[PDB]
């Protein structure tokens, strides 16, 4: 394990109050929210500056001590978990918002800033930080950038990658690469920024970043739509895109089952008079007061084309929140319904109906009575493809089929040109599957860059590659 | 020079009709239209497939023959020019449009596809390819991605980088990295795509790419605005951004002098009743017919705030084209007015007024009577900062001060946090200056990545780093 000498020296760098070794305090860092993996660590460091992160890395690199960068600890692939006596480097104390430029429309923040607080400050100066996500209350900017987080609004605003203008990164050997910048155009050499975004802390530690700010929309309009098939929803998407372009900030495809779960278990209101096999939750966000006219125009063309069967446009803020509460509570609504085998994948937008149809048939053939629970962002091709246990089956016995379900789901994903990890990343969970599916040259380069940036293998080893 | 043996072997790969060695034929590849540099080469190859590009690279790598990738040959920093007997690898024959997916909104094209033809193909299927430059008719996709080209509408659509979904690249050692993808979400390993975008052919040869398609706007409105200062133009931008958001497709800042040249030397109509020291050419694009109301609302806030002095909204297509012709012809209208020291830089949007003010003063201090000709994309901070000679001065004596003007211009850029190369890139011209201004660690990594991807130094050597 880690020697007293090294513990003492790391402790001195950050101050003993910010150097945890007591198992009761370590408990919050060695495990995560979903209880997927349970790791072990002899030390958690909570540095308060890049200077301290540098001191930490130089020592770790010299003593061959493995480090695991961690932000909000909401990652779902064991990327931020110390599985093998590694020292955790939490960035929660580096949470300062350094500068907000409303003319350049930028915001500079430390890695540990909580996504929700950045959104709040953006809002306080009549601006929007559009990266909206599920774990907003506790996930951090450093985490968002390292995993390349993306949300429901991705179709309009892009991913974390699209939000970044600059980053400050400390490497394994202690060097600092400061590429903080407020520039929208800058073609001065290779793009190193994007290499760390999505790196899951395997190439270095992000200590700060400069992000884009956007205009705050003046009008937001929402609607629930009842349709017969995912294919009809895809035609509606075509209409929405052509009629709203950048103002279309949500287009969610929800199957009857997930909606039914949210209604019966999360105390939510069924939005339409009758039940439909498929639903779409559509939202428009505009700088002018013309969002409702666009929505109505989209719904009109959909009625005319016979793809929309019924629709309910929200008439108040309470009713909008009611619509979203239903969507946001699908996840927890699954728990009382039994075992759930979860997968977050993506395919070309055109291939979403094929994916659903193909996955469903394969999954039900594997486990008769299994209940697919699909819902997602049809506009960026990311579907949460979950399967709930057959009514009355044993939970433990059903969850044991996870891997068998993965094989089947991934074969459909791969034949459709999709991705085995759309948002969450690779970390430790999908490390093996990455080597099997990724382009051979691409994978060789990743290993070569890893070896170059972390020759001694102390920067979050055993993850991604 | 290059041996007959090797010339014969390269010739055999592509076929002798696509292997040029006659000096009259080489002339078009060893020099660019703006006579900045004049190189030399013993051979130009025009391969017709990725397989041939692989064959060329393997042979070049074995024999240690340097290669210079080239597309449209419109780059302005000497990147595509062979300065040392290198073999030119033109991609002009690989110009196939492979697939147009209007549901996924993607388009897969070969590296040699002319930008303008891609724009036209997108239009044929009621879609838009928003990347738009001045060399459109000659520049290729491979060129655009390699230089990370951007243009007038960057503030709304982004740069070439923002257009890219996947790329196919051939490395110096012949390996093919196929990252062609239609996926909008894919967190599967490191982002290698963006490493090559902006690499200027120094890290491999891009042979194909998957790009995004956008909705075709239904309405386009344009106005020419007269203001008293760049600072007032910046306040107007804030108003335009808040009121139009993503529908603001052009916000140009034009000083009186360039507008004066365009009117007097390009036969363009002066768009306003009186003359103003500063002008803004603003354009809005919308999927609905609400563009004119947004523009009129923008200009109304401008008049009320006292920042807009006069404004003319184009009332016909002929009038819109008249406005754009004036702006697009500022570049050639400088020629008859004497020597022109040109710089294409960027600073944070908030700093544009400070940059213009500071650069003008320093340039006039350097060369009394020199006439600054500044114009550009205020929304992304990219100013074409050119200086025309003093009236009556000697053209040669003036152009001899290019370097002196650069020292001064860059000092203003660097103190404001800007870039010495906003669009064109580094290539050979700014290779030494990059090493002086870029972050020290960043430059170390670029050299290590270069050494890793091109160990024998055959991939466009002596450029970028
Ligand atoms: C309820 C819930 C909803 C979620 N919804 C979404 C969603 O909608 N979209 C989505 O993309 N994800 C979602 N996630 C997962 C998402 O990846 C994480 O929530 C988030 O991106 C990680 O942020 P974090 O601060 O928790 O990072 P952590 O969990 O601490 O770390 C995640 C990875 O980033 C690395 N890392 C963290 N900080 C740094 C740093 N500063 N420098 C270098 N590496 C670092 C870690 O080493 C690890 O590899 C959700 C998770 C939960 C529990
Ligand atoms: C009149 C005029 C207006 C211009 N306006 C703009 C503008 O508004 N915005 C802007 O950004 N630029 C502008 N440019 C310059 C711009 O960079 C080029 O026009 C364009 O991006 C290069 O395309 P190309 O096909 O001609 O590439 P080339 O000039 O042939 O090559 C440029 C660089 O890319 C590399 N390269 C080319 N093809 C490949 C390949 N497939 N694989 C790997 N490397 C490759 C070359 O080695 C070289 O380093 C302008 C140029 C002119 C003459």
């Amino acid at each position: 394990t880690l020697s007293p000498e090294l513990i003492a020296r790391f402790t001195a760098i950050v101050g003993d109050k910010h150097a945890l070794t007591d198992p009761l305090e370590l408990e919050a860092y060695i495990t995560e929210e979903r209880n997927l993996y349970r790791g072990h660590s002899p030390l958690v460091l909570r540095p308060g500056s890049t200077e301290e992160v540098v001191a930490i890395c130089k020592l770790a690199n010299e003593a061959r001590v493995a480090l695991v960068p961690q932000g909000g600890n909401t990652g779902l692939v064991g990327g931020q978990t110390p599985h093998n006596g590694e020292v955790v480097i939490s960035l929660k104390r580096m949470d300062k918002i350094r500068e907000i430029d409303t003319s350049s429309n930028t915001i500079t923040v430390e890695a540990g800033a909580i996504l929700q607080r950045v959104q709040e400050k953006a809002a306080e100066v009549d601006r929007l930080f559009p990266l909206s996500l599920g774990a907003q209350g506790s996930c951090t900017i450093g985490g968002n950038l390292s995993t390349n987080a993306g949300g429901t609004a991705a179709l309009a605003y892009g991913l974390a990658r699209d939000m970044a203008l600059g980053v400050e990164v400390v490497l394994a050997d202690g060097r600092v690469m400061n590429l903080l910048s407020k520039l929208k155009k800058d073609n001065t050499g290779y793009d190193l920024r994007d290499l760390f975004i999505g790196a899951e802390g395997t190439l270095g530690i992000i200590t700060a970043a400069t992000l884009k700010l956007f205009p705050k929309p003046r009008a937001v309009e929402t609607a629930f739509v009842g349709l017969q098939s995912p294919d009809d929803a895809l035609k509606l998407l075509g209409i929405a895109q052509g009629e709203a372009a950048g103002n279309l900030t949500s287009f969610e495809l929800i199957a009857e089952t997930p909606l039914d779960f949210s209604v019966r278990h999360a105390n939510n209101r069924d939005p339409l008079e009758a039940r439909y096999p498929w639903y779409v939750l559509i939202e428009l966000s505009s700088p002018r007061d013309d969002a409702r006219a666009a929505l109505e125009s989209i719904l009109e063309r959909g009625f005319e084309d016979g793809i929309v069967v019924d629709a309910a446009i929200a008439n108040s803020v309470q009713q909008q929140q009611a619509f979203w509460k239903l969507r946001e509570e699908i996840s927890p609504a699954q728990k009382p319904e039994g075992g759930s085998i979860k997968h977050d994948i993506s395919v070309p937008v055109a291939a979403v109906p094929q994916f659903i149809e193909q996955a469903n048939a394969a999954v039900v053939a594997l486990i008769p009575g299994a209940r697919p629970v699909p819902f997602g962002h049809l506009g960026d091709g990311n579907i949460h493809y979950n399967v709930s246990q057959p009514v009355g089956a044993d939970k433990a016995e059903f969850l044991a089929r996870w891997h068998d379900v993965s094989q089947v789901v991934f074969e459909v994903v791969l034949r459709l040109g999709g991705s085995i990890s759309a948002e969450h990343g690779i970390g430790v969970m999908k490390r093996d599957e990455l080597a099997e599916v990724k382009d051979k040259t691409a994978i060789e380069l990743m290993r070569s860059i890893k070896a170059l940036l972390d020759p001694h293998g102390i920067m979050n080893p055993g993850k991604v590659v």
